[PDB]
């Protein structure tokens, strides 16, 4: 249940209400590494483009004949976009209308703002529409980097969050799938790979996924 924080889009400025959640945070306010666990697994050159990664997205598909550069379906600003609309059936034609919307969103916000529209207005399950609100729930953590008083979400545990997203009903953190940590993995190779952790991160991460 997220219906307020949802609409048709009349104006962009729509996005500007997930900033009174309760539980919002600013993409400014959350670490780096955080930040990177959803970049990495979900839009690398997120920063760069315009939305659409027209130019990173050819690169990835011709120039090597691995899979290595390819990445998912849509860019963070596609999935605010997504997101932002009331829940529909996935077709062609409301895609098309993403990405026009996309461009309108990536013309009047920074990329921080983006983010923070991002990640407090997401399904990350159990009823969790930010990613304070899910790594509260989920593991008493908080994404908040200049907490003092509340245990600072862990490399392990904001890789988890980013690669729940992609099926927030599905993934279970308590009883993880053998698909659900594979995505986890390469999330966390991803992230070291992108210079968001260190080997020492990684492997601590790997090793408490293991
Ligand atoms: C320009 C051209 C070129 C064309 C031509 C012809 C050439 C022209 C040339 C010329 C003229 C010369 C056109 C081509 C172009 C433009 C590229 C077009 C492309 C066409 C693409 C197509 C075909 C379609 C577009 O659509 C596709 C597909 O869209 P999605 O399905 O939305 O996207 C998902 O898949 C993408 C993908 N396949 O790549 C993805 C990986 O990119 C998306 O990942 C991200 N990160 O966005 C992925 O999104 C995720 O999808 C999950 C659902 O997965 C789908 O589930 C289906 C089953 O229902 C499966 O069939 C699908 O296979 C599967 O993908 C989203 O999760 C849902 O989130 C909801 C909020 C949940 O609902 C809530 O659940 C709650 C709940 O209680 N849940 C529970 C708990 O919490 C715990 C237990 C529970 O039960 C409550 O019940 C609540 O009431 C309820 O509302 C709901 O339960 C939950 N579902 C699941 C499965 O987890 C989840 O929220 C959503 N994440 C985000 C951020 O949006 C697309 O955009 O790519
Ligand atoms: C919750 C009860 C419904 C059973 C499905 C559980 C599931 O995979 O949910 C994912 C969970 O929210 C994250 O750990």
């Amino acid at each position: 249940e997220n219906l307020y924080f949802q609409g048709h889009m009349d104006n962009v400025d729509e996005l500007r209400k997930i900033e009174n959640k309760s539980s919002f945070v600013s993409a400014d306010n959350m670490p780096e590494y955080v930040k990177g666990a959803f970049i990495s697994m979900q839009d690398e050159r997120f920063y760069n483009h315009h939305g659409f990664d027209l130019k990173g997205t050819t690169r990835a598909l011709f120039s090597t004949i691995s899979d290595r550069d390819v990445q998912g379906g849509s860019t963070i600003t596609q999935q605010v976009v997504k997101n932002y609309f009331y829940d529909n059936d996935r077709s062609f034609t409301r895609k098309v209308k993403e990405l026009f919307v996309a461009h309108r969103v990536e013309k009047q916000y920074n990329k921080n703002e983006i983010l923070s529209f991002y990640l407090n207005n997401i399904y990350f399950g159990d009823n969790q529409y930010t990613l304070e609100g899910a790594a509260n729930h989920y593991f008493g953590t908080t994404v908040n980097k200049n907490s003092t008083t509340m245990s600072h979400i862990t490399v392990l545990q904001s890789a988890i969050l980013a690669s729940k997203v992609n099926a927030p009903s599905v993934y279970n953190i308590n009883n993880m799938s053998e698909n659900f940590t594979q995505r986890v993995s390469t999330n966390l190779e991803k992230m070291k790979q992108q210079n968001y952790i260190n080997e020492t991160q990684y492997q601590q991460a790997m090793s408490q996924l293991n």
